[PDB]
C-alpha cells in the first residue's frame, strides 16, 4: 500500500522496539537508505513514547534535518510544523503540537543549557553518530550523565556500518541492532593521471556517462556551494553545445540551500529525463536520492583546518579518507549495478588518502566548544567524557583566543561577555562583534553585516559574463572594506523592494540576500532576549571600520607590498584577494582586518577591511 513498506527498517521493527523496550541505550546500525532517519520515529511514535513527552532525532546536517522533517510529516499526513516539526540554528519549524521534532546536534546541545536533563524528551535518536560531528561527540559525553539522573530516558545511536563498533562500550555495553543491506558491486574507475581541474574533469565525465550510459541518475560529490554553482553552470554551458543530447535536470545540494532547493532533488523527472545531483558530502551518508547509478568522486572536502604554514585555521580543500570514498563509491549501489568514477588515481588512493577520517573533535578549532562546556558547567575539556579527548594543543590555543577575546578572565573564567557570546549560535569572534556594535553605536548595521558574513557570497561572477560582472561588482565597492561593501550590497537590496529581478540585473545571488534577511531576523530576536539596543550610526560608516577593528583584532595585518600583508599575530605572509573592494582604493592600506584565511592557489586574506593604526593601539 505505501513506499514505506520496500525499506528494510520496516521488517525489523517489532524486534527493534522489543530491543529499545528492555535497554536505555540502543546501537542502531543499517546502512544509508535502509530507512533509519524516517522510520525509527514513526516507530517510537506508534509504540507510544509521543504520550509521556518528545520524540528528538539529532543530525550533524541542516539538510537532512529539515529534508527528514518534511518527508514524515507526508508519510504521517500532518502539517510540518505541527505532529512532525523540525528546529535548526536559524529556524524553529515547532508548536506546543510537536511530538517528533528533527534537529541538528547544536540545537539540542543548546536545549541542555537550560534543561540539562532534557526533560521535555521521551526519547533521543543520535542518528548519523558515525561521522563523529564535534557536537555528536559532545552529546554523547552529556548524555553519559544524563543517563543517570534519568532512568526512562531511552537513547537510540544511529550508524551507517563504518565506524559504527565503538559506541557500544561507551555507553557500558549497550545492545547492537543491525538492518541487514542490500548492495550491487559497483565498478570503481580510478582516473589514469592525478587531475590538476577536478571541476573540468568532473564535467567531462557527466557528460561521457550522460550520452553513452543506459538510463540512471549521476551523483557528483563536489566541496562546497562555489565549486557546486561553477560546475552546474559549466554542465549546462557544454551540454547546450552538444548535439541533441538527451535532457538533463541538474540540481545542487549545499548545507546553506533553501528549502525550495531541497525538494527538487527528491522530485522524479519527467520519463526519459536524466537527473545530476552536484552534491557536498551531505549526500555520502545524511540522504538518498533514488535511482543513482553513476558516482563521480572529486576525492575533496572542504574544512576550516589549522595550516603550519599559517599557525592559524585556513578554509581549504582536503583529500577524503578511503572510508569516505568507500561510502561515496557505495551510493551508486542501491538500484543496480553502479559505476563511481575517482578523480584521483590508484596510487593517490593508496599513499595519499588515510584509511579513516580523525574525529572531528582531534582536528577542528574548540573554541565553541570550551564556551559551551563552560556555560554547561565543565570547567576542562578533559573533564568531559570524551570519546576521543582533544588533543592539548588545540585546547591551549583555544584557551588563549577565548581569554584574548575576553570571554574567559585572566584566570581563564567565563566572563559575562564569555556568557552573551554563548547566546549567538556563532563564532566566538563574530558574536562579539554583534555585542560590542551597541557601545559603538552601529548594532543596525553590525546585525546586517554578521548576517552577510554568515551566509554564502552575494556576488554572482559567470564565467561567460566576467567583465560585465566585474563592472557591476564595482559600482558596490566600498573600497575601504568588504564588511561595509556587504552592507551597502544589502541595504541597496533592501531599497529595491527586495527584489529577485534587481539581483540578476546586478550580477548578485538573491538566494543569498534571502538566506541574509533569515538570519538578520533570528538575531535581530536573540539581541532582543539580551536586551540590546538597536541604534544606527547614520552616514558615519568609519566607526563600523573600527568596531570590526575591535572584533578581528587578532586577525589585523600590516601592508608588505605587492598585495602582501604579515599578520601581526603570527608573522606569517597573507595575500589581499584580487575581488577585494579594497582594490578600488588608491593604494593598499598599511593596516587591515579580515574575516578568514582560505587556500586556493595561495592562503589569501577573505573580507578584508582598512583599520587606522590608532584604533589597533587602544585596543589588546
Ligand atoms: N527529504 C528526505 N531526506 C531523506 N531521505 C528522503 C527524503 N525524502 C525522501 N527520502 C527517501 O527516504 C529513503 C531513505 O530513508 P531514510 O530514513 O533516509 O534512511 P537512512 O537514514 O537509513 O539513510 C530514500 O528513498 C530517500 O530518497
Ligand atoms: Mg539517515
Amino acid at each position: 500500500k505505501e513506499q514505506r513498506e520496500f525499506l528494510p527498517a520496516f521488517a525489523v521493527r517489532e524486534d527493534l522496539l522489543r530491543v529499545i523496550r528492555d535497554n536505555q541505550v540502543v546501537i542502531v546500525i543499517g546502512e544509508t537508505g535502509s530507512g533509519k532517519t524516517t522510520q525509527l520515529t514513526q516507530f517510537l511514535y506508534e509504540d507510544g513514547y509521543g504520550k509521556t513527552g518528545m520524540i528528538g532525532c539529532t543530525q550533524p546536517r541542516r539538510v537532512a534535518a529539515m529534508s527528514v522533517a518534511k518527508r514524515v510529516a507526508e508519510e504521517m499526513e500532518v502539517k510540518l510544523g505541527t505532529l512532525v516539526g523540525y528546529a535548526i540554528r536559524f529556524e524553529d519549524c515547532t508548536s506546543k503540537e510537536t511530538v517528533i521534532k528533527y534537529m541538528t546536534d547544536g540545537v539540542l546541545l543548546r536545549e541542555s543549557l537550560n534543561e540539562p536533563d532534557l526533560d521535555r524528551y521521551s526519547c533521543i535518536i543520535m542518528d548519523e553518530a558515525h561521522e563523529r560531528a564535534l557536537n555528536t561527540d559532545v552529546l554523547m559525553g552529556l548524555f553519559k550523565k544524563i543517563l543517570q539522573r534519568r532512568r526512562d530516558l531511552k537513547l537510540i545511536i544511529t550508524s551507517a556500518t563504518m565506524n559504527s563498533k565503538r559506541f557500544s562500550d561507551f555507553f557500558g555495553g549497550a545492545p547492537e541492532f543491525t538492518i541487514p543491506g542490500r548492495t550491487f558491486p559497483v565498478d570503481i574507475l580510478f582516473h589514469r593521471s592525478p587531475v590538476e581541474d577536478y571541476v573540468d574533469q568532473a564535467v567531462q565525465q557527466v557528460l561521457a556517462i550522460h550520452v553513452s550510459k543506459p538510463a540512471g541518475d549521476i551523483l557528483v560529490f563536489m566541496t562546497g556551494q562555489e565549486d557546486i554553482e561553477v560546475t552546474c553552470e559549466l554542465i549546462q554551458e557544454r551540454l547546450a553545445a552538444l548535439n541533441d543530447p538527451p535532457k538533463l535536470s541538474v540540481l545542487p545540494i549545499y548545507s546553506q540551500m533553501p528549502a525550495d532547493l531541497q525538494a527538487k532533488i527528491f522530485d522524479r523527472a519527467p520519463p526519459g529525463v536524466r537527473k545530476c545531483i552536484v552534491a557536498t558530502n551531505i549526500a555520502e551518508t545524511s540522504l538518498t536520492v533514488d535511482g543513482i547509478m553513476y558516482v563521480v568522486d572529486c576525492g575533496y572536502s572542504k574544512l576550516k583546518v589549522y595550516n603550519p604554514r599559517m599557525g592559524m585555521d585556513t578554509l581549504q580543500i582536503t583529500p577524503i579518507s578511503q572510508a569516505n570514498a568507500a561510502q561515496r563509491a557505495g551510493r551508486a549501489g542501491r538500484t543496480g549495478p553502479g559505476q563511481a568514477y575517482r578523480l584521483y588515481t590508484e596510487k593517490q588512493f593508496r599513499d595519499e588518502m588515510y584509511m579513516q577520517t580523525i574525529p572531528e573533535i582531534q582536528r577542528t578549532n574548540l573554541s565553541n566548544t570550551v564556551l559551551l562546556l563552560k556555560s554547561l558547567g565543565v570547567k576542562d575539556l578533559l573533564d568531559f567524557d570524551f570519546m576521543d579527548p582533544p588533543p592539548q594543543d588545540t585546547i591551549t590555543t583555544s584557551l588563549y583566543d577565548l581569554w584574548a577575546l575576553g570571554a574567559l578572565d585572566n584566570l581563564g573564567e567565563l566572563t559575562e561577555l564569555g556568557r552573551k557570546m554563548n547566546a549567538f549560535p556563532m563564532d566566538p569572534p563574530l558574536a562579539k562583534l554583534l555585542i560590542m556594535s551597541e557601545e559603538y553605536g552601529c548594532s543596525e548595521e553590525m546585525v546586517t553585516i554578521v548576517s552577510m558574513l554568515s551566509v554564502p557570497n552575494v556576488f554572482y561572477r559567470p564565467k561567460e559574463r566576467q567583465e560585465e560582472s566585474d563592472a557591476a561588482r564595482e559600482k558596490f565597492f566600498v573600497p575601504e572594506s568588504d564588511h561595509l561593501t556587504y552592507l551597502h550590497v544589502y541595504t541597496q537590496w533592501k531599497a529595491n523592494g527586495y527584489s529577485d529581478a534587481w539581483c540578476a540585473r546586478h550580477f548578485l545571488h538573491s538566494k543569498s540576500l534571502r538566506r541574509a534577511r533569515e538570519v538578520r531576523d533570528q538575531l535581530l530576536d536573540i539581541m532582543k532576549m539580551q536586551h540590546m539596543r538597536m541604534v544606527s550610526c547614520g552616514t558615519d560608516w568609519d566607526i563600523i571600520r573600527k568596531c570590526i577593528c575591535s572584533g578581528y583584532y587578532h586577525q589585523a595585518a600590516k601592508v608588505k607590498g605587492i598585495g602582501e600583508y604579515i599578520n601581526l599575530r603570527t608573522s606569517v605572509t597573507v595575500q589581499l584577494h584580487p575581488t577585494s573592494a579594497l582594490y578600488g582604493l588608491g593604494f593598499l592600506p598599511d593596516y587591515v582586518v579580515y574575516h578568514e584565511l582560505i587556500l586556493t592557489s595561495k592562503e589569501y586574506m577573505s573580507t578584508v577591511t582598512a583599520v587606522d593604526p590608532h584604533w589597533l593601539a587602544e585596543l589588546e
